[PDB]
């Protein structure tokens, strides 16, 4: 039985001021490097234990001993995401109901149905970049957000955000991003009631109204038209939980649409932005990926089967998720009194945080070269030990969108690498913006067309 | 027989100048023409011009033995950034005939076949934009038509993509161009242009000119350095030799031609397409006849050059839209010698005339009492039209060089719109005409219902 280390304290505020930074996850990664596989993090009224080793995280991922916790971050996100899939407790009736109704919409098989709509948005991205003039550059995260938001809008709800027809952000996306940012900002407030935050709270309620108004209109419009689109909204309006036999109520459907739009856009746009970052910084890897895209994507429009043949592109995406998993932590609570790793006694209800980027740098799993971008680590996926690679979380509370995201990102990155050569014309210095999700900020490139027609 | 011509209301020392203190000066001059008739004197401090509205007088003004193109006060202000380009040059300037001879073959059928592919590129972007609207959404007609015609001339002019359909706010170059045009038209009403109140306007104007020159001169220098040959006007202008002088255009004149063409595409063809769609949704029998022609002729996903030339009724629709709202609403002439207009109005050498095209096109002695009705069938027998009765492209050797270009673009685009969509005047839109250099509907919105025909 060992005492776990704890980072520097600030008297009565304990560790809370360590979160007073626009990059809290990167701060916690540096703390993990200094303190090791486990450390105590205390704020007034809460304790959590940050885990960084596969040795301890494999135990935390035992669903008989630990269940998903709503971290302080998710409790704040629940103010707009309600009891949607992401911000519901496993024991809430609406978690299992929504999970059972929506799971078949998100299988590898279901991806065949979404494919044509993913291509629609991917072709818009390629056409945008083909139409740039000499000496113009690409704003990578901005264009990846346009792509991932439009893809989930169209595939999920048959709704066109038409993000590529706008050079200033969609009003809905302004509110979504600011709502997420307010959730992260609430984490570091020593005094949440300080009048300095009154404007932030008024803006938060305005942003919630913007999101609700659009979503509730989409639900009402679909109900009024009677249209069957075989999209997520169709499945949610018509679907019945096999267990309870109940449908979702209109309120829960609204929270699911908000949840899908936010998670769908934020995480996947981060992945594509990090993937392109690593490719232009590792030109040997860019060349391997570009050769595969050129050899496999022989048709103007990729087919579903051709996307499944982009093996190296898939390894590139997994290696980007290893280094910068875009939803970089998940929280667990102990179901009963238990001992973690034969050394750390826990009481029923005790919180754990899995620090995914640190897990993914565990030298006992990956070897000494853990900072290197080497997609070949994933060439034999079976070689990866249990619970060593967790970019989609764990068990029944794992990402429902995993197949969706990886199909979209593989298709899009394949088309990008088929159609363009890329130049890191600014020698971009990685700047990772945190809004609970991670994405490169200020990342620009030049694309030179290979002049291959669509 | 010699008559004194009427004159609208005066403002003491300012004479008629305050009549132009409006954002709708052409519409103001049309109402003056309705009241005073075929000719009126318009005086400002230090200038006089005579506004003509009847075919009887305009047919005389179009006599090239007696009258030549004049730079109206408007064109003199535009010449600060359009220089001695084709539009703002005098007929007798060496660079007018030289540029005219070099550029005429850039509007040959062979050149038009090359421009067609680039027009289709932009037209498909417009159709895709409208196909991608959600059910609750409307089209901003003049906004989308301007996006289309600017992008078309940018691609056809110098192989440059404004990417107007990727933007809510204009390209920085277009912000400067539009503000430069606005400054030119605003200078028309200024009693004292030297008032220090206008120092800011003048500073902004010089900044806007630098923005336009810097972009255009860079594109010309880049093209010369690369040696790349495209299907664009810039290639024709870098390679062309005037058969008369044997000289090519110099890089400065090429820049003025590019600015001239970009202003033309942004301003004129977008107006025509917006007015044409206005008249179609207000006249559903005409919309149906045009849509039946589009459906019969445009049988391929991408229209061909030859298919567009078969859209005869769509062409009549565009001519009838130009009759009622000619988007370039005036041209100016000066007397080459002392002469008498219409056997009644003595003119001295140098005297200025303004042709008020929208009034000409409402001459009931030519068109009949149904003159306000939208009837494309008026253009079934064009030989019936008296001399100089229909002048939307101006007159003689100074007539629009882009006439074929603009009518091909507008026919292609209107044809594709009518093939792909049904239109609804969902607001019962009341025509409101915004004036810049040109006339365009303002606030015109419609809903499109897709006929779901693939591209
Ligand atoms: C509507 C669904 C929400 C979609 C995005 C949610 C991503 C949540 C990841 C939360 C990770 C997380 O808890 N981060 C905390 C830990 C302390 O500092 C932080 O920032
Ligand atoms: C370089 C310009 C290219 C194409 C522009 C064509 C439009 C030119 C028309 C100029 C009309 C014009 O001179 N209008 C005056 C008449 C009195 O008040 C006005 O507004």
């Amino acid at each position: 039985i060992k005492e776990m280390p704890q980072p520097k304290t600030f008297g009565e505020l304990k560790n809370l001021p360590l979160l007073n930074t626009d990059k809290p996850v990167q701060a916690l990664m540096k703390i993990a490097d200094e303190l090791g596989e486990i450390f105590k993090f205390e704020a007034p009224g809460r304790v959590t234990r940050y885990l960084s080793s596969q040795r301890l995280i494999k135990e935390a991922c035992d669903e008989s001993r630990f269940d998903k916790n709503l971290s302080q971050a998710l409790k704040f996100v629940r103010d707009f995401a309600g009891d949607g899939l992401f911000t519901s407790w496993t024991h809430e009736k609406n978690w299992k109901k929504a999970h059972n109704i929506l799971l078949p919409s998100f299988s590898q098989q279901a991806m065949k149905g979404y494919h044509a709509m993913m291509v629609d948005i991917a072709v818009q991205l390629v056409q945008k970049w083909e139409r740039l003039n000499a000496d113009e550059h690409i704003e990578v995260p901005e264009d990846m957000t346009r792509l991932t938001l439009d893809t989930i809008g169209l595939c999920g709800f048959n709704y066109r955000f038409n993000s590529f027809y706008r050079d200033q952000p969609h009003p809905f996306i302004t509110s979504m991003v600011r709502a997420l940012d307010e959730a992260m900002n609430k984490l570091q407030r020593a005094n949440p009631d300080d009048p300095a935050y009154d404007e932030n709270k008024r803006q938060f309620q305005e942003d919630i109204k913007v999101m609700n108004d659009l979503v509730d209109k989409i639900i009402a419009d679909r109900k009024a038209s009677g249209e069957q689109s075989d999209d997520l909204l169709t499945h949610m309006l018509n679907g019945k939980d096999p267990e309870t036999g109940e449908p979702l109520d209109d309120e829960n459907i609204r929270y699911q649409i908000i949840t899908f739009l936010i998670a769908g856009h934020e995480t996947t746009s981060g992945l594509l932005s990090f993937a392109l970052y690593f490719l232009v910084k590792n030109p040997h890897v860019l060349q391997k990926a570009a050769e595969e895209a050129a050899r496999v994507l022989v048709d103007p429009v990729p087919s579903y089967k051709q996307v499944k043949q982009l093996k190296y592109v898939g390894m590139v995406l997994n290696e980007a998720l290893r280094l910068w998993p875009t939803a970089p932590a998940f929280s667990l609570y102990a179901k009963e009194d238990t001992v973690l790793g034969g050394e750390y006694p826990l009481e029923k209800g005790d919180e754990l945080m899995v620090l995914i980027p640190q897990l993914h740098r565990d030298k006992t799993i990956w070897g000494d070269d853990v900072e290197e971008f080497r997609p070949e680590r994933f060439e034999n996926p079976s070689a990866i030990p249990q619970h060593a690679f967790k970019p989609f979380g764990n068990g029944q509370r794992a990402c429902i969108g995993q197949q969706f995201a990886l199909h979209e990102a593989t298709l899009v990155l394949g088309m990008m690498l088929k159609h363009f050569d890329f130049e890191d014309h600014t020698n971009y210095e990685l700047d990772i913006k945190e809004t609970l999700t991670l994405k490169p900020e200020g990342f620009v490139v030049k694309a030179k067309s290979k002049k291959i027609p669509l």
